[PDB]
């Protein structure tokens, strides 16, 4: 699995991508915010199934034990779809790209206590993003580390998560050195794109507590096949 | 300040870490489960003025406006804490050295309740700071990181765009710094951007337990150092 050249691993990312899904919003009937959070719940827990079967195709994710790819799923979930919220985002200033039917601004966002906090959070990290001219192909590998590294620290199992890790960053690097940046500009970017995951952590933790909900074992189990 | 040479910038790191402090000795007064979250507030309101004094000394810190300064030490306190402890604490496996005289394992973290699950996850971050065998060289250059980058997406004037510049700018020079020291130690450029990859996932974690962590001091509750007791331990004159 990890035989893969970066090339390669790029192209295995790339043709990983979960669909872009719509909002079951009756796109003809009055929007209301008290129906706001039922559009986002219903949304993200049909991203969840796609989500899984990315990750299945994440190259070196199904090496791992099916009880390890549950705990990484259970403890990234939440900031891959925060990352992928942000990435649609990215062309839409000052506004989330939660579906192309469910576009929000921060102003939609204070129906709810406690929601345009996290709000603000996330149109910041996609003015980062887009300040950072973040490709696809960063993108994919960011999310695919997030993947990997969010439920490490809470457990051979974990040598080869690290090796996948190591795997990742060389593919990271080798993009940043086929687009013509120099060693420091590739090592400066690579660090600017791993501290941006803090802040998406960050944002996954203050939104866990927003939101207490949490997929079950039993549900991600289900979903792996 | 953005002059400095990479060995400049670790002297400067190494030359502001903060001393390690000491809790209450008393030979009389055996230790119980009862005085411990006393003696580990206290302990952390001590270790909080003299990270003050090196926040003031990590290069370009103090370059930022005054109302800056504080909201990054409001956002970062308590993960320079807990990886300041996890490094004290990185040469004793199953351990939390939070003083020389203040040294505990998880059966003791058990007597408060949800303190094990930070306490478990404390260790696992020694446990690889063990295991990449950490160095004290890109030790303070993490701390350094934290100071500037955790506080830094959540301020947007000209100026709140030309201090996050400028921030910008200093975490650009740690990172030389870091693939300076890791060059240094003749790792080859594939394990320098792979280590510097391992050492900055690690942030992740740390953040992680510090939301954790915050949670946990606030299920217990004047909890957090105020925006104005900050400012007065940075904001010093110029009569001493
Ligand atoms: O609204 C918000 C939001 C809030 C405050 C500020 C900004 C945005 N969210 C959305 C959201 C809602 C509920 C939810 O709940 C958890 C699942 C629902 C039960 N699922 C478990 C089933 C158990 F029965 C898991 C998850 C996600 C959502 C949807 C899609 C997206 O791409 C991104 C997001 C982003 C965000 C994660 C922050
Ligand atoms: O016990 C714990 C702990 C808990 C659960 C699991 C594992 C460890 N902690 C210790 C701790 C306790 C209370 C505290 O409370 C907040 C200040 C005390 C009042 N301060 C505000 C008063 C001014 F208004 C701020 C801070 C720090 C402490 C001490 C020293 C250290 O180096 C590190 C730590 C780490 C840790 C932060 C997690």
């Amino acid at each position: 699995a990890l035989s893969l050249t970066a090339d390669q691993m790029v192209s295995a990312l790339l043709d990983a991508e979960p669909p872009i899904l719509y909002s079951e919003y009756d796109p003809t009937r009055p929007f209301s915010e008290a129906s706001m959070m039922g559009l986002l719940t219903n949304l993200a827990d049909r991203e969840l199934v796609h989500m899984i079967n990315w990750a299945k195709r994440v190259p070196g994710f199904v090496d791992l034990t099916l009880h390890d790819q549950v705990h990484l799923l259970e403890s990234a979930w939440l900031e891959i779809l925060m990352i992928g919220l942000v990435w649609r985002s990215m062309e839409h200033p000052g506004k989330l790209l939660f579906a192309p039917n469910l576009l929000l601004d921060r102003n939609q966002g204070k129906s709810v206590e406690g929601m345009v906090e996290i709000f603000d959070m996330l149109l910041a990290t996609s003015s980062r993003f887009r300040m950072m001219n973040l490709q696809g192909e960063e993108f994919v590998c960011l999310k695919s580390i997030i993947l990997l590294n969010s439920g490490v620290y809470t457990f051979e199992e974990k040598d080869h998560i690290h090796r996948v890790l190591d795997k990742i960053t060389d593919t990271l690097i080798h993009l940043m050195a086929k687009a013509g940046l120099t060693l420091q500009q590739q090592h400066q970017r690579l660090a600017q794109l791993l501290l941006i995951l803090s802040h998406i952590r960050h944002m996954s933790n203050k939104g866990m507590e927003h939101l207490y909900v949490v997929p079950s074992y039993d549900l991600l189990l289900e979903m792996l096949d």
